């Protein structure tokens, strides 16, 4: 995933 923005 990515983080900060686990929703990418």
């Amino acid at each position: 995933g990515c983080v900060x923005y686990p929703w990418c």
